[PDB]
């Protein structure tokens, strides 16, 4: 099927386990130069063309410096990625959802500014969210409230009641940390997964024998979580069905049946 959003080589496991084939630059977004979020860190490919836009939120008392992995790893596979700082360290999930929307609106603005390093670099119609803990809840609430979004990746989601997510229509991949002692997977992440309609493309992958920061910088799951996140963004932000096997096929089965993973659920195939 013709796909104008397809970029980069045919994917193989080893390639998706490391920084991608797009050379990237990063720049700081000053809190003072934006409204509706606390600024953050911008990653973009230096090669020409338009790329999907992704906004990533930290959790409670979290800063963008703790998620630079996701900025670099996603951008280097061919996305424009803004890891936000929030207005306050203490912003709740609903607030983080509004800030993720403003962050994506910010990218759409900068796309039309001749001065911006991402001038003419953003496909403003192809937007996704992701986040850690209350940022994960926030990404899923932003997906609920903005059903034009292409993908959400909540990671170790925290407080928000599962009942909030019974109408989510955005393709959602959730990461769990099996021994999360802040947001226990069986009471926080898995009920959220289960609440999403079975008509929505979804996936849950849980990291074995690890706690709440297993998805964050220094978490020690770059190869697996990076591969799954790149693959989910590629599949849904870019409509790139070459990535299906990494979320539903042979390469997914090898990962979820490995010693690194304690659970997976999905409504594959897709
Ligand atoms: C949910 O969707 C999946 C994939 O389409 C399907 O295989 C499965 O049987 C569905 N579950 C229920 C309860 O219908």
């Amino acid at each position: 099927e013709f796909n104008p959003y397809q970029k980069g080589p045919d994917p193989t496991a080893s390639a998706l386990e490391r920084n991608g084939p797009f050379a990237i630059r990063s720049t700081s977004v000053s809190r003072t130069s934006v409204s509706g979020f606390g600024g953050g860190r911008l990653y973009y490919p230096t090669a020409s063309g338009t790329y999907g836009a992704i906004a990533v939120s930290p959790g409670f008392t979290g800063t963008s410096s703790t998620m630079t992995f996701w900025g670099e790893r996603l951008a280097s596979h061919g996305f424009v990625v803004l890891v936000i700082d929030t207005i306050t360290l203490y912003d709740q999930p609903d607030s983080r959802a509004r800030q993720l929307k403003a962050a994506l609106d910010y990218l759409a603005t900068q796309n039309g500014r001749s001065s911006s390093p991402i001038y003419r670099k953003v496909d403003t119609s192809r937007r996704a969210v992701a986040g850690h803990a209350m940022g994960g809840g926030g990404s899923l609430l932003a997906a609920r409230d903005n059903p034009s979004y292409k993908a959400a990746i909540p990671m170790a989601p925290w407080n928000t009641s599962s009942t909030a997510f019974r109408t989510v229509s955005v393709p959602t991949m959730i990461f769990g940390c099996q021994d999360d002692s802040i947001a226990p997977v069986f009471s926080s992440a898995i009920p959220i997964y289960n609440a999403i309609p079975n008509s929505t493309r979804k996936n849950y992958v849980e990291i074995r024998n690890d706690d709440h920061f297993c998805v964050m910088n220094g978490g020690g799951h770059d190869a697996t979580l990076g591969k799954l996140g790149i693959s989910w963004m590629k599949r849904f932000v870019d409509n790139d069905t070459r990535y299906s096997p990494f979320v539903c096929g042979a390469e997914y089965n090898r990962v979820v049946s490995s010693y690194e993973v304690s659970r997976s659920y999905n409504n594959c195939p897709y």
